[PDB]
């Protein structure tokens, strides 16, 4: 595949989920060899699992003292439309949540791709790998084409799920919506997080109903949204990435704990 940019500059703006705060982007097309990028307050954050600075209900980027929140749904996007060359300008704190998938990114990117003059350098997976964390697990093996599985295993009506992406469904993933249970709302708020969350952007999940009163999108929209979140984060490995993915219960840290590994061995 060759290398892609934007057309012209692309703006988006809303609340961060986090922060409660509104935030604008602007994404500036770049040459052949740039790299993904974002900018804030004068300095440029290369989206690398080098800069990654928190893991726990988001996966936030950080240099030169210039912190970015929740980078993760764009990323997936520019991952899944092999966006290679770009600067995400972010004025605030969060990137905007929108209604909590990748939907509104991925339409109005898709529409502005411009081909580049050079053939993308992916990072391609060499050999098996297992990373794992209490009860959590992470595979990724060699494979042409990027195949991405999630299995879950919830404590609600949910149980265990799982959905794989392959290349040629990105419409399958982009409109799955981030989603937290009912009893984990006390945690978020306490640790100074979810203050821009609502039912218009995000998912709320009890026990045995869904709070949301449109409901799910699908019958597995976590899983769905777990798979779009994996993509986004194995974006920091620097390349659209070529291999074959399986993760059982994983979440940001984990993630970043393989692409850190992955990173290191090659
Ligand atoms: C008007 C009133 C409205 C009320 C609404 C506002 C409430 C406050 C706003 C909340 C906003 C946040 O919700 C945003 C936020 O954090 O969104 C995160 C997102 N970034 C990504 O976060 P991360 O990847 O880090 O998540 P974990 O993998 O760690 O899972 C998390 C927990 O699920 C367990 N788990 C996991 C897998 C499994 O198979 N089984 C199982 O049990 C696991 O053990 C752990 O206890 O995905 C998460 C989903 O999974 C999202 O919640
Ligand atoms: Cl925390
Ligand atoms: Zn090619
Ligand atoms: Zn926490
Ligand atoms: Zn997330
Ligand atoms: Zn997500």
């Amino acid at each position: 595949g060759l290398e892609k940019t934007v057309k012209e500059k692309l703006s988006f703006e809303g609340v961060g989920i986090h922060t409660g705060e509104y935030s604008k982007l602007i994404i500036h097309p770049e040459k052949e060899g740039t790299g993904i990028r974002f900018f804030k307050n004068g300095v440029y954050i290369p989206a690398r699992h080098e800069f990654v600075v928190h893991t726990n209900h988001s996966t936030d980027l950080g240099f030169k003292g210039q912190r970015i929140k929740t980078v993760e749904h764009i990323l997936s996007v520019l991952h899944l439309l092999e966006i290679t060359n770009v600067t995400i300008e972010v004025i605030g704190n969060e990137i905007p949540i929108l209604d909590g998938s990748g939907w509104e990114f991925y339409e109005a990117i898709r529409k502005n791709i411009l081909n580049q003059n050079r053939e993308i350098d992916y990072f391609v997976v060499e050999e098996p790998i297992i990373v794992e964390d209490e009860g959590r697990l992470i595979k990724a093996e060699p494979s042409d084409t990027l195949e991405v599985t999630y299995e879950g295993e919830f404590k609600n009506f949910l149980g265990r799920q799982k959905f794989t992406f392959v290349e040629g469904n990105e419409e399958e993933i982009v409109l799955a919506r981030t989603f937290c249970f009912d009893w984990e709302i006390e945690h978020i708020k306490k640790v100074g997080l979810g203050k821009g969350g609502s039912l218009k952007n995000t998912l709320v999940l009890g026990k045995d109903k869904v709070y949301n009163p449109e409901g799910l999108r699908y019958e597995n929209e976590p899983v769905r949204h777990k798979v779009f979140d994996l993509i986004g984060d194995l974006y920091l490995l620097g390349s659209p990435v070529k291999g074959k993915f399986y993760s059982f219960r994983g979440g940001h840290s984990l993630n970043v704990k393989l692409v850190k590994e992955l990173a290191k061995k090659q």
